[PDB]
DNA sequence: GGCTACAGGACTC
DNA sequence: TCATGAGTCCTGTAGCC
């Protein structure tokens, strides 16, 4: 199998540049403003000019400003990036029926039946990169390999605006040499646990007793890492169907006063239902983030779809449960719907 | 023993 | 006054057959 993975470069930032060319060259920072105070919030992403200096997704907007006070700070415009994204995705569909849209800026394409080898695949990659650039003037990075994980790793190594192929021989080299921390699905917490077991490379998971690896990172991640180490990983490119829709908002000030929290919860429900658009959920979860930034939640599944009215009344009972069971103050409140009909 | 629902954990974008 | 927001998969625990 030959998988071609596409990942758009510094996406939210690059779209803003396409919409306003005068931005190219300067450091651009797309922000998610929370509204508590002046500049409260975090960075969604920033173009590479800004990243060279440490301004990247996740950091406080206030910190980014300390580092780059004169950078251009723009409020995130999700809807816009989504429309642009949707158009690029349709361009990729012309290259394969077997395509998996993994997120707002990623797609995996099974081009096994389109090309005969990696040479042809690489060339197909260029053709794709050019098409997208001509049609939308958006640069993306292409990753090509025997499966989804290594096609992704291939792209991570070639961005931005790149294209890389990881052939069978290189797959064997990477299992031996690639920092296991760079393996998709291995975050700091797991990486740390693995470093503690002397596990720094995929191949190392082969010499450690399974029960020990399992007991440390869990059965699923253990089998996953091992399957990759044995070069026996296979995951099909499948159309993804959204399983849940939700909205969570930050409150002006922390609280655990039901009436003060209600308006935020209701706003979150309103927006969620708008997003649901025709999908009827059978399950609802109220999600709260406490002052100490811990996430707590309570949910319920019904034997029938949940009407907006039922969502309101039930969300209150669920929040109440949270309040009655947790003494901390709430910082962010929201809701999430699932188990669609 | 293992399925199911619920809540928390971890990861990725 | 650091600390967004969205969505997915896995696991521990307890009920139940
Ligand atoms: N922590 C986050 N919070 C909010 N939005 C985020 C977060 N991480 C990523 N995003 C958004 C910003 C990006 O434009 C988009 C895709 O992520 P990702 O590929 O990892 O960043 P990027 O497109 O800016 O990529 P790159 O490093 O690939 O050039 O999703
Ligand atoms: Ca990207
Ligand atoms: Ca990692
Ligand atoms: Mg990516």
């Amino acid at each position: 199998m030959i998988v071609l993975f596409v990942d758009f470069d510094y996406f939210y930032a690059q779209v803003e540049e396409v919409l306003n060319p005068s931005l190219k060259g300067k450091p651009v920072v797309v922000c998610v403003f929370s509204g508590r105070f002046e500049d409260s919030g975090a960075v969604a992403t920033a173009n590479y000019e800004a990243r060279k200096f440490g301004v990247k997704a996740g950091i406080p907007i206030v910190e980014a400003k300390k580092i780059l006070p004169n950078a251009v700070y723009l409020p995130m415009r999700k809807e816009v990036y989504q429309q642009v994204s949707s158009r690029i995705m349709n361009l990729l569909r012309e290259y394969s029926e077997k395509i998996e849209i993994a997120s707002i800026d990623e797609a995996y394409l099974d081009i096994s039946d389109k090309v005969r080898d990696y040479r042809e695949a690489y060339n197909l990659g260029l053709e794709i990169k050019n098409k997208i650039l001509e049609k939308e003037k958006i640069t993306v990075t292409v990753g090509i390999s025997k499966n989804k994980v290594f096609a992704k790793i291939a792209a991570d190594m070639a961005k931005p605006n790149g294209i890389k192929v990881i052939d069978d021989e290189e797959v064997k080299r990477l299992i031996r040499e690639l920092d296991i921390a760079d393996v998709p699905g291995i975050g700091n917490i797991t990486a740390e646990k693995l470093k503690k077991l002397g596990i720094n490379k995929l191949v190392d998971t082969l010499s450690i007793e399974f029960d020990k690896l399992k007991g440390m990172i869990g059965e699923a991640k253990a089998k996953y890492l091992i399957s990759l180490a044995r070069d026996e990983y296979n995951e099909p490119i499948r159309t993804r169907v959204r399983k849940s829709i939700g909205r969570i908002v930050t409150m002006k000030r922390n609280s655990r006063n039901l009436e003060e929290i209600k308006p935020y919860l209701f706003r979150a429900i309103e927006e969620s239902y708008y997003k649901l658009d025709k999908r009827i959920p059978k399950a609802i979860h109220v999600v709260a983030v406490t002052e100490d930034l811990d996430i707590v939640s309570r949910g319920r599944t019904f034997p029938h779809g949940i009407s907006k009215e039922t969502a309101y009344s039930e969300s209150v009972k669920l929040l109440q449960k949270i309040l009655e069971e947790d003494e901390r103050k709430i910082r962010r409140i929201g809701v999430r719907f699932s188990k669609f009909i």
